[PDB]
């Protein structure tokens, strides 16, 4: 098997519409890159971050004995978790090529760099303790038995008007009026402040 | 039947162009779940709203025997027929913020609940008083009349606490209107959003 | 015939690229703007932001069907139909289509398409704040089809105009023209819709 | 042959990826200015609306009791890869993207375009006006594959008015490539009305 | 072989999804040709740049016998494999201003040079001084590591707009190889340092 073959098989046989269930365990980890437009009045922030998403799809696995361990695949050719930011107020602008990593064991990783507007608590952004903006990310349509989400300044721009004090992640499981099942989400708390 | 099979059948056989009318109008439930109010302009009479447009209807052609099968799957709306709902007083096109997937239940019940950000032209007068403004949003089928599509109704439950606004009350009303172009009557739902500045 | 069959036939056999001209005559296209809202007037720059239904009506017999025991009408995605290449000559933004892009096809082959459009125009905004109002003239015609392939004609009424606009409509008049352009020897038809409107209090 | 047949043949057999070179393709470019929307004399940026009348020949589209002309989606035709070198926004096409194909194989495409340019806006408020120079040519085809050549509707409601339009053809060599690429420079001489 | 045949083969047989690796990483040349600097903000540390992103690599599977054939064709990038380059410090998605066509030479040499407008996060301090600001732009493969894709640099103002509010003092390029937390391999990038300043009074 070479890359050409592996990609050919994936394209022919992966079922992008089909959740690779046996719940699918989805890792979500936000890597903040920039904070661009804070508004303390309206409580809205403009954030640039890598949405590192990781899950497993065994139907993509291959014998890597004399083959590559990894390939890059267009996400249009793969099933992808339907993650959404609940408190996003703009649709996600994907800044990067929409390719994922598929490892021979069936491990998939997709890490787009996203610019997005959020509605969150921006109060205290200009103080030393800073503001704490809470970002809620989960599967839009898959409940806890189908998709489970779990957590996992390094790449933060030194040229931002803001710095990052702390990032904490917290997993929740919420029931909504529409549906009887529980949906999981990850709440990433971004504690940041305006530099001097 | 597993998911793979069900989704395969749906994709192969659903007819997204074809309204799944049975014997009668497809009965479409519409329920707006307000999430945020973002800009208000009392001069221009325009508001910017974020809301879940929970839409529910029935398509028997999608039904399957759920004996030893899943009760529910998630399907791309591009592979399903979807009611052609529009907000009559919208002045921007709907920005869909969420993955465009619907629920199909084994009985053929379909639910689609996108989160939408949209601008409306409505009555914003009194937004800064304590009785608040009452913005009326009109949603109905754009091209299907009452005998093809009928719409029916189903507050601060998911509304953001970080909005500069708060919701006093949400009331829903069903109407049936005849337009100059066409002899038949088209149904709509008018959702009245009563809100005020904090 | 049921809906499924009719839609199937249309999808298989309609030729969206092919103007349904008959007997070497022109396709008669009705254009009627139903104004919904006026959003952003600028008397300095002479630009207005308008929301309107562009009710477009024409005939493709090749879509026609025996409606004896069949529906009289279906809704069809415009991507599956030939559509007149109408353009607003004095538009300065591309048309933002607000509504689902579906047309009516009636069993006789009559097609109607009525998108709600938001668009900016360059027009005469002078007098918008007076009692006689401004008169903005909107020019709509086929971009590439001349008078012998496409003819445009007017069809009526503040009927659907928003009561919550800062503006109110005094009068709407329509007037058909036939113009020759430098590029081409043939004449192209257009409709000029005159929107007479003014600011409210 | 009727329209249906001609369009069917074009669709089946035209090769949109294939430049209709005959043993360069001669492309006519003629900007018909419709409107000038915004001008910043500080930033040297203008917002213009114009018809980009483009004309060329593709014999592989020619045909013999038939129509002399059809309207064809440009996605079904080969189209010159023209670009405005000093544009700073991508072109917003305002009009239906259809071209004229004439039975002899002459193709004309005239989209109405709104676009922002970086050019000399100095003097826009004087009597002699500013002169904004717009540079249009093939992005990827050199002079042997594509040659560009030069060849009223301006709105009376613009704040601006057009004094003169002059066109001039150039042939430039770029660092990347050994061949020369042709362009047309359209000089738009305009001023603010008083 | 004529153009039609060569383009037909390419469309039929090129594998856009498949990196054209040849026993060794694909060698990708990156060279930014700055055209304009549009909107500097010294407070927010953001710049709006227009530049040609001249990208060059080799794909032997596209090669052909050019004996009685063209030496070069223009091919839609959707029919070719293209390096997944990204600007790490870009804060808007790249606006491609030009037709998305690449050159394929008969030897399999591919060149793609879109004109891009993009907003970057970088050091804008000193933009109004005589020594100027130095904005550092980091471009590399998003998903291919050093053994799959290697990036290499290839004057300054050759095509820079004389009508910009800015002038270019110097452009330097620097190749790096970085390991990220996610992955065990090293990813290459090029850092283009754009030294520019506000033009005087
Ligand atoms: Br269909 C369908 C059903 C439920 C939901 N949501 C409710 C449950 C958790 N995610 C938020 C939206 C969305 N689409
Ligand atoms: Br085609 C076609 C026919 C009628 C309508 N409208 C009239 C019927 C009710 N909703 C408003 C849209 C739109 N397109
Ligand atoms: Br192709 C082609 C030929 C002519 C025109 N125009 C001229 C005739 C009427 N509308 C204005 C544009 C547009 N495209
Ligand atoms: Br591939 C490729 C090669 C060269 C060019 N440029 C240089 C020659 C003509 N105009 C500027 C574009 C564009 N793409
Ligand atoms: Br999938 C996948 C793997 C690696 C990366 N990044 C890390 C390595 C270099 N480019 C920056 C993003 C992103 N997505």
């Amino acid at each position: 098997l070479d890359r050409a073959d592996i990609l050919y098989n994936i394209r022919q046989t992966s079922r992008p519409d089909v959740i690779p269930t046996q719940p699918v365990a989805v890792s979500v980890s936000l890597k903040f890159i920039n904070i661009l437009e804070v508004n303390e009045i309206t409580n809205e922030v403009d954030v640039v971050f890598w949405q590192q998403t990781t899950w497993s799809d065994r139907t993509l696995a291959w014998n890597s004995s004399h083959s590559p361990d990894q390939v890059s695949v267009p996400i249009s050719s793969l099933w992808v978790p339907d993650l959404a930011a609940y408190n996003a107020i703009s649709k996600p602008e994907v800044l990067t090529p929409q390719l994922a990593h598929v490892v021979s064991d069936g491990e998939v990783q997709y890490t787009p760099s996203i610019r997005q507007r959020f509605s969150c608590d921006v109060s205290g952004v200009d103080t030393e303790s800073g503001a704490t903006c809470r970002i809620k990310i989960g599967s839009w349509t898959h409940h806890s038995r189908e998709i489970s989400v779990d957590p996992t300044s390094e790449y933060f721009s030194q040229y931002s008007r803001f710095e990052i004090l702390d990032v904490t992640q917290k997993k929740n499981s919420v029931t909504y009026s529409c549906c009887p099942e529980a949906y999981e989400d990850v709440e990433v708390s971004l504690n940041f402040r305006k530099k001097g």
